[PDB]
């Protein structure tokens, strides 16, 4: 089995220092480019993904969509999951980093950001930032959509998508691709690798350049992982 | 949304005194009629299923097989999932209970059987009442399939599916019958409810009476759930 | 490529001399005892299918069943389509086979029964045997669905289902199982080996016994096709 | 029931005197932008698609793509196939529009062309325009892909899956949007229109303007049909 991530570039919120979550903000111009490049970059390397897979946050279905322009690939069959969604920022959502890591600090900051399992607070349902009742998750149990998360909480819902869903297709020979978000993908990667849950904090997946995993038939690295352009990724 | 739950009758191990848990045994001539009367049930009283959930157990399948036809709905559509399979027995799976009541002293032999948060003895792959390497799960992730199994860990693995798949036709008007299995079935009832992880152990469903769920936009129980011969279900 | 065909056995208008058609009449008990022996013959002759399809009709869907149970392979992904479904009988469905025998002539009763193109008169609306308005069929265009039909309106609808999913999933390595009728698997048949529109009239699949066919690449039979039982085919 | 069309714009061999066909041409920066006014008409109007569906021809796939970021839904569910797909040109696949207008007298030329009933040359699985063989049509049976198709035959096997799987979506409420060819998206309106042989060749539906059909519980026009830009579609 071969497997392609792709962590979308840049959101509009990302350029100006606001924190995404599930909001659904759109790329910024640069963030269209890398998915050229990403894609220029899969075309390139050949490797041809059979299937795609995305979350329902328009930053990342448009990655996809521009990349496999590219790539000579747009025909491929799309499958779309909540559960491939970024990290719920909770009420951290829509607000100022500058201003988030004054107002609670580094401390707390840190915890509410990169702590494995402290989520930051719930949002509030009334909030201009919440997507509780939004049209993309109407089909879906209103329960297990969450108010908030931490990487811990993501990797749970992630699971199972990955376990039925991204598995049979994997299971049955096809290359898949999966545009998707920085803890979504790095939740992929702590599981696929078998990091530690106080290790997973230091690993940051690079915007742009596909990361490809062979796979043996338990699903696990049969060689170890690369990024198609392993120079800029190196960069860090 | 409606929801009806049906738990097979009895198997040809249950019949001989033997924990079943994932192994694919057959259903005995008195399950076979306990199905004709779970469809029976379901034409009297109108209850009519459009969707159809089973698990991977031919038992389960069998009783839906035959509830259906009698229920005069054999078109519905047909959908499966390890997912709603039986909790896995583990060790205990090719043993009789009997000797395992002496095996074990209640301190072992109820816990194994009622404990919610720990599981039976993993059994090996060797034994022939393991389903390591099983064809109709192939498909799945391997790293997934669970050796034993707690009504915890059921109602973990239950509820992805639940979420995302059966939650879908049930918010799009679907009325959806499940066929599965006493583990399951309460491991999910228990959600809908909110039983205690305490509480939970005292309940059970009687095998062969279809079992109504009433459920509100948030798929919670607008009212008590029901069975179709309440009296019968009543002598439990 | 390897795909399996079963008939169902008999139906409980088909022991009493009536047109079925598309009325979702039920399996006699002779029926469910072929049913059972198809099964027999699945696991004997080792024939597994990984994958199931049948009509929205519950003769065929109890064999089909039945049959899996017995071969141990319940637990196989199904898909249903009106598709494969029976010819539609028309006006003469719910009808008295020796009765419409007479009611018609022998000329006139061997074209509206095994004419290729000429189909049986349209069943009216309001009669109790047409399944117009069916709850099986609303999700389906309603302007497709016949009010009769002929093998030949028959094979124009089932082969989009072969052609898209049927295939893909042959195409893919999986074994298949289609449990149907006879006009749609007599349909299937002339298409699959290429016999012509004159002959069709001729074949006639047995049933209750399993037609294997190894197909190659292109979807063709790479060797001749067989029943499980030959003996009892023949 | 509630269904949009989008015929796509320019690809870069229309832009080059081409006949397309079923051959993967690229979209060209018109198409491009006319795909972007699709999408912005969609918004501006209210026409909210829950589902998609598309061609396996990358421009029709490009023009969704571009149409619904506008439009703020890409998150909607994809649905492809081949049977949306543009009609096959035959041999004409890999040819310049005005050489074959010469090569052809009108008799020839026009009937390709518009001709209802009888198709273009077939091609040979040599020529490089041929798709004999392609990756994304290897799950479908060999022996249904067409080497040539007059507007009759794309009508016919465009007919099942608008019948089987479109249909399921319209009846169950969801507003489908259809990303597709000139030739398959007129082989749909005329079915819904009930479009004789003879007239159909006269319908033409612009590129890059979103056309919008109420339905009934049968599937039938409940109204006329609409653009999203009258005005433009009227020129």
């Amino acid at each position: 089995p071969k497997l392609v991530l792709v962590r979308h570039g840049q959101s509009e919120w990302n350029e100006k220092n606001l924190f995404t979550g599930w909001v659904d903000v759109k790329l910024s111009a640069k963030g269209q480019q890398e998915a050229a490049r990403a894609g220029e970059l899969l075309k390139e390397k050949k490797v041809y993904p059979d299937v795609l897979y995305t979350s329902k946050l328009s930053r990342a279905i448009q990655t996809a969509n521009i990349a496999l322009e590219k790539a000579d690939r747009l025909w491929i069959p799309v499958n779309r999951s909540w559960r491939l969604n970024e990290r719920h920022y909770g009420d951290l959502q829509g607000k100022d980093k500058a201003e988030t890591l004054k107002k609670f600090g580094e401390e707390k900051f840190n915890t509410y950001r990169r702590s494995f399992d402290v989520p930051p607070p719930p949002i509030d349902a009334s909030s201009p930032f919440s997507q509780k009742g939004d049209e993309r998750y109407k089909y879906v149990d209103p329960n297990v959509l969450p108010e908030t998360e931490s990487l811990a909480l993501v990797i749970d819902r992630l699971l199972p998508y990955w376990q039925d869903v991204i598995a049979k297709d994997l299971l049955s020979g096809k290359t898949v691709m999966i545009a998707a978000h920085g803890n979504s993908l790095r939740g992929l990667v702590k599981h696929l690798e078998g990091i530690s849950d106080a290790d997973i904090a230091k690993l940051n997946i690079p915007t742009g350049i596909p990361l490809v995993f062979e796979l043996d038939e338990n699903l696990k690295p049969s060689k170890p992982s690369y990024y198609l352009d392993p120079e800029a990724a190196a960069a860090g």
